[PDB]
């Protein structure tokens, strides 16, 4: 969580940290802030994984602040099941449904 640029959509170390500290407070055991599915365990599949442990979960970001639910939501920050930032991925530079890594994430 140190200034991630998701292709074109820039996110301050403040924004990554805000969304993650939020995702953290919500996914642990305090509130069910709207959401159809997010946050929820980023279970199985290849393509992407983070050098940590998990089980990690998704939290889709926005270029304004923490969780709004505007749609689309290509840009998504992903955390660990405590309070640690896993990485930041986005559909920005991807093939529609696919994903790519933001600045720092690889």
């Amino acid at each position: 969580q140190s200034a991630t640029t998701c292709g074109s959509t820039n996110y301050s170390a403040s924004q990554v940290r805000a969304a993650a500290n939020a995702a953290c407070q919500y996914y642990q055991n305090d509130d069910t802030a709207g959401s159809s599915t997010y946050p929820h365990t980023y279970n199985n599949y290849e393509g992407f994984d983070f050098p940590v442990d998990g089980p990690y979960q998704e939290f889709p970001i926005k270029s304004g602040g923490v969780y709004t639910g505007g749609s689309p939501g290509a840009d998504r920050v992903v955390i660990n099941t405590n309070c640690e930032y896993a990485g930041a991925i986005t559909h920005t530079g991807a093939s529609g449904n696919n994903f790519v890594g933001c600045s720092g994430t690889n």
